[PDB]
């Protein structure tokens, strides 16, 4: 009856996932909240691990997934965090909170915009992804092109708006903020 | 005890499949050779169709795999040729046959060798199915670097040695001459 506990009802309301999806889901925090320290939270330190491990998203940005996932920012993340920061990974989540969290990612140091260097560790690490890479004139030719297609108030950086006027023009940009595996989960 | 016969044992026996995979992919063959003519051959205007239908490789290139599909140079695809080029797809297929299979591929008009505006194609066809489209001027500039690193006998045409080079320094540009799901098959 104990600390910690959550309902799973409470997650399975709030997310595209179910009550068995979310029991099931409980599983696997507690094998990632347990490795090093079993204190019921993730530290970063257990993040970085199992993202290493059973990979999933990329090694380079899991200080900044660790970063997003901590929505209460508090240097850790909680059940609730977790489960709540995943099902924005579902196929069914709306694309309002993939966007977001997909411009949260890349504003990499803090600051709520992206800024053009931000911009261009995002396309070299999305071109990687997809087995490309390119000449360090590629790239800024690129990325200048990017950039300006999307500083539309013309000013150095991109704001959440114009982030998503830029996305809807770039699709791709948010096709690893699903996650289709998530629709229904496998047994390990 | 009929026409067209061939023993499983012979296709298992010369390609990554079991005899079991094999009658699998007669299943397989029945369907794609029967849909407009009942003649036991894959006629090109039914090729198209399958690749139409249950999406397989790419639609604009579906008359250059028919092609090489059709390994006994005669028009059709028949069962064995069938099999066995499907199984070059297979995971296990050496890579030898994968280079090669890519090689015709991607030689558009069957000269024997890949000409610039070949890899052009090529390159532009792949990088849609990463889903980038670039501009034409990033475009000759990527396919005049590689054409010019993979045109080693300085001589304006890449042969299949050339090709073998090009590509242990490029492996994407193989990446598709492999379908893991052929590692064990789904019925349907
Ligand atoms: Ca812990
Ligand atoms: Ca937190
Ligand atoms: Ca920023
Ligand atoms: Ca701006
Ligand atoms: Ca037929
Ligand atoms: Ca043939
Ligand atoms: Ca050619
Ligand atoms: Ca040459």
């Amino acid at each position: 009856r104990p600390p910690g506990y959550e309902d799973p009802e409470l997650l399975a309301s709030v997310t595209p996932f179910t009550v068995e999806e979310v029991e099931a889901l409980y599983e696997l925090f507690k094998k990632l909240s347990s490795s090093i320290i079993d204190d019921g939270l993730i530290h970063k330190e257990e993040f970085q691990l199992a993202l290493f491990r059973n990979r999933n998203r990329r090694n380079l940005f899991a200080d900044r997934i660790f970063d997003v996932f901590d929505v209460k920012r508090n240097g850790v993340i909680e059940f609730g965090e977790f489960v709540r920061s995943l099902g924005v990974f579902h196929p069914s989540a709306p694309v309002h909170e993939k966007v977001k969290f997909a411009f949260k990612l890349y504003d990499l140091r803090q600051t709520g915009f992206i800024e053009r260097e931000e911009l261009k560790e995002m396309v070299v690490a999305l071109l990687h992804e997809s087995e490309l890479v390119l000449s360090e004139d590629m790239i800024e030719v690129m990325v200048d092109k990017a950039f300006v297609q999307a500083d539309r108030k013309n000013d150095g950086k991109i704001d959440i708006d114009e982030w998503k006027d830029f996305v809807s023009l770039n699709p791709s940009l948010i096709k690893n903020m699903t996650l289709p595996y998530l629709k229904d989960i496998n047994r390990t």
